[PDB]
């Protein structure tokens, strides 16, 4: 009959973890309901008028069709989506719809697929919306916590639960940034030295999570000199904001391909950091690490 | 009066951890004795006739002088070295002398320096022998276990003890490879895709150690396509050996800049893997993860 889920926004890259790291947020999230229908068609309703309802264009339809065909399911589905945040915000909006749909289809048709497989299916949605089957936003959307996409073909995802408090502040600019473009402006090659820096800093972030060291995690997160300095120039006041909250956060960086900004405020300055972000971007939210798609 | 230590060989890079990762071996090692002397000169005796006795050229003399001057120590030292393995073997031979000396000087003159500082001093020895103040061999020589050099200026080293059994086989070709040259032949730039691969795989190796997963650790270790395929062409029969021990090891790769080869054999095939390595290289040894410089 029907399955309804909340599918969370996620923050990919986290600086030196470009195309690998992902952190699941508790909010915002999409509320997605999938209902099996007799007609073998996929019908989509979405509250954001800028998101297509064509099932071959909305990632929810792309993922549902792939799963329905792969399991010879003989039904269609009506998918209703209420968006947590607009597309192109750097908060994994489309990944929320892809992952929420994969999860919902799995439940609705009792496919008993494991999390890795759900991420793999959701990534077919990311293929379409970004032109690349990247799984770094759909992985945390499904697994919750912190994930690392460590291989493709075949997809491998390593998950590290965050079992300690990690306050998150997200500033969401009203402008949007197209991920494909955000990737084209990136260097085609990086110096051996950046390879070494990013590998060391990203490994240090993994060590930091196992040691529950927010300070180390946040500081290493801000050491990327390859991607973040580039995308950061697309975001109004981004560098000014970083300087203004400098000693009041464990770290702050671009969420995904931007323009949203993700900050991990120190407990002592959370209200103040939130007020600073809000002065620049009215749409600022306080959240924490989420647990992934779940029924609602 | 005198301090004598065993300073271990170490295996740097471990594939995707190039210039970051280091693993301390239990053997071979240098046996180094440092004796305070009244004359303010540094005298060096070494059993390998191809290693200089000039204190400005032997890394033990370079490190001792730096420490003696930095602490206004008013004595000279006589340093006697019995080498575990020749220089240019890819087993951190010079780092063993640098680290063993830093450690010995610290003990002899009761400097009470922490491990990080000892690595920093030892790295002055690596500056001279490789033209680069790399700390990826001296870090594990001092800390023991697995280390990651995650920053320079200032040096930062993260240590992960290996508290599970990890058998190591090392094949030591009679030829030598000069590290400076081994680095010049490396690509000056790598594609974004290799950046992503190596960051993900190296982070996966860190996750693997915390999860005591030798299989994952060894498999990711063999995924570098940037440095290992290049240096591997300098080592006779290296690729043939990799294929021949393919399913009998968790992983096998080049130790440091080569030509020595480091393999982590599966428990079931250890003798067989050792015999295979020995058929190609008579000088093959079986060892395990070491604990770093210690008094002997
Ligand atoms: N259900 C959906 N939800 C959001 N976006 C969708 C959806 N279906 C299709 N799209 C399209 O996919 C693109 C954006 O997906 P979105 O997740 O916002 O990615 P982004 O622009 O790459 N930024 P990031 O949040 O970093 O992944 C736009 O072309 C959307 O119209
Ligand atoms: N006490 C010493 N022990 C070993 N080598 C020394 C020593 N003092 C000076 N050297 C010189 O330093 C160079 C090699 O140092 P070594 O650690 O074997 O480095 P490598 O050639 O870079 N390979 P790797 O094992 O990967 O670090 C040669 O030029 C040596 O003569
Ligand atoms: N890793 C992708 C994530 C997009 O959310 C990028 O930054 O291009
Ligand atoms: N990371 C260095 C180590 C040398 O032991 C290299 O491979 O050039």
């Amino acid at each position: 009959m029907k399955v309804r889920v909340k599918a969370p926004c996620t923050s990919a890259n986290l600086g030196v973890g470009f195309d690998v790291f992902g952190l699941c947020l508790k909010e915002p999230y999409d509320v997605i309901e999938v209902e099996a229908i007799d007609d073998k068609e996929i019908i989509i309703e979405v509250d954001d008028k800028n998101i297509p309802t064509d099932p071959d264009k909305n990632v929810a339809g792309i993922v549902a069709k792939k799963m329905i065909d792969d399991f010879n399911i003989g039904k269609g589905v009506k998918i209703t989506i209420k968006k947590g945040v607009k597309a192109g915000s750097g908060l994994g909006s489309s990944a929320a719809s892809s992952a929420g749909t994969a999860y919902a289809i799995n439940e609705l048709f009792k496919l008993n697929l494991d999390k890795l497989k759900l991420v793999d299916y959701a990534s077919y949605g990311e293929l379409a919306s970004s032109g690349a089957k990247h799984a770094d936003n759909v992985a945390p959307a499904i697994f919750g916590g912190f994930t690392m996409v460590t291989n493709y073909e075949p997809l491998e995802v390593l998950h590290i639960p965050i079992d300690f408090k990690l306050d998150i502040l997200i500033a969401i600019p009203n402008i949007s940034i197209n991920t494909k473009e955000a990737r084209e402006i990136l260097p085609k090659a990086v110096g051996l030295k950046d390879l070494v820096n990013n590998v060391g800093k990203a490994c240090g972030m993994v060590y930091a999570l196992y040691n529950k060291d927010k300070s180390l995690f946040g500081r290493y997160m801000m050491s990327d000199k390859v991607i973040e300095p580039v995308r950061g120039k697309l975001i109004p006041n981004y560098f000014k904001i970083k300087e203004e909250v400098k000693d009041k956060v464990y770290g702050i960086t671009i969420s995904g391909s931007g323009p949203s900004i993700i900050a991990f405020p120190k407990e002592e300055f959370i209200d103040e950091v939130e007020n600073i972000l809000r002065d620049y971007y009215e749409n600022t939210i306080r959240t924490e690490v989420g647990k992934g798609v779940e029924v609602v």
